[PDB]
């Protein structure tokens, strides 16, 4: 590992989600063009990663219109559908044949979609801690300046530079972990 190399120190740290354990958060968009529909850094991260750390997910907000993505990922993550539905999010984004950043057009996509309950989906949706959630994650985007999707940041504290592609992030990541857990001794 090497100071601007290899990762950041970010000037504020980003309260965890969870303390004790070692977060490692990933803002991410949408509109992140994976070949499954479903990020494989995340899959093999939750493998590789030691015991002691866990992910954390949210949606980047760099258009005032883009809350309504952040808000179906509120709404995904809260209702526990990830796995059910998130591949059905992807395709809806990368289609663009509907705006999904519009409630009403989310919920008439969500309602008749074959492969989840829709329904368990938009009760979530319009509960107010998806909406506090959606909201939050603009914050976190502007008041973080993250630009870029997607960016890794580890224990609030770390930033990953992704100078050497994908397995080299995942490297980065875990010594990051490593790294964070010393340090919090």
């Amino acid at each position: 590992l090497t100071e601007g190399e290899d990762y950041l120190v970010l000037d504020k740290p980003i309260p965890q989600e969870q303390s004790g354990k070692i977060e490692v958060l990933e803002f991410f968009g949408y509109f992140c063009v994976h070949c499954h529909h479903f990020d494989p850094l995340l899959l093999k991260l939750g493998k590789a990663l030691p015991s002691d750390a866990y992910l954390r997910t949210e949606h980047v907000v760099w258009q005032p219109e883009m809350l309504g993505l952040a808000r179906m990922a509120a709404a995904v993550n809260l209702s526990g559908l990830k796995y059910q539905a998130n591949p059905a999010v992807f395709k809806a984004v990368y289609e663009q044949k509907i705006r999904l950043e519009n409630r009403s057009v989310a919920g008439k996509w969500a309602l008749s979609q074959k492969g989840f309950d829709g329904k368990k989906l938009m009760r979530a949706y319009d509960s107010p801690e998806a909406a506090a959630a959606a909201l939050k994650m603009q914050k976190l985007t502007e008041q973080y300046r993250i630009d870029s999707t997607p960016t890794v940041i580890v224990g609030g504290k770390y930033r990953v530079i992704f100078n050497n592609g994908f397995d080299g992030g995942v490297h980065t990541i875990k010594e990051l972990v490593a790294k964070v857990r010393e340090e919090r001794k």
